[PDB]
């Protein structure tokens, strides 16, 4: 159906501001909602984001999303880098046949 | 809402079956889908089982999924054994205020 691209690796400073991008390959970003999921070594993917730009409750406002339909992409930004950030980021959308497509996952370095 | 939740370890040898359990806790496994994801060390989630238990294209019938009561739990099956099937697994289903749940993950070793 489509796939979610994703740059492999970001690496940023602490107290930095870094951000992630995820195109979606064909049909429109907008068609459908994405979500992001933090997820550190050992555990099980966090959500960060839902519904293009919610924050879940005790996820802190540094955490953002936003939507670029020209670029047909959707970016997470993390503002003010602290080391316990670092972590694996995903980007997921459906479908429509509804079904859970997954981005390829960025790896995020606190220098 | 809910949480599921997952056994953290199974192992098996090659050829053998193993099974990983799903279980809710609050609200009926039945009222919303159950999907499972295999997960590799520096790989993205892969979708095994959807809606209970289908599955994707490309992915062989050694994998399956079923759902129990009595017990309030989802299972995922996994028949004759291979050292590639070594991986973290993960279940995921919806609340009702849709937003996505995922379990804690159940490490697969292969001995």
């Amino acid at each position: 159906n489509f796939m979610l691209t994703q740059p492999p690796s970001v690496s940023e400073s602490p107290g930095k501001t870094v951000t992630i991008s995820c195109t979606r390959s064909s049909g429109s970003i907008a068609s459908n909602y994405v979500q992001w999921y933090q997820q550190r070594p050992g555990s099980s993917p966090t959500t960060v984001i839902y519904e293009d730009n919610q924050r879940p409750s005790g996820v802190p406002d540094r955490f953002s999303g936003s939507i670029d339909s020209s670029s047909n992409s959707a970016s997470l930004t993390i503002s003010g880098l602290k080391t316990e950030d670092e972590a694996d980021y995903y980007c997921q959308s459906y479908d429509s046949s509804n079904h859970v497509v997954f981005g390829g996952g960025t790896k995020l370095t606190v220098l």
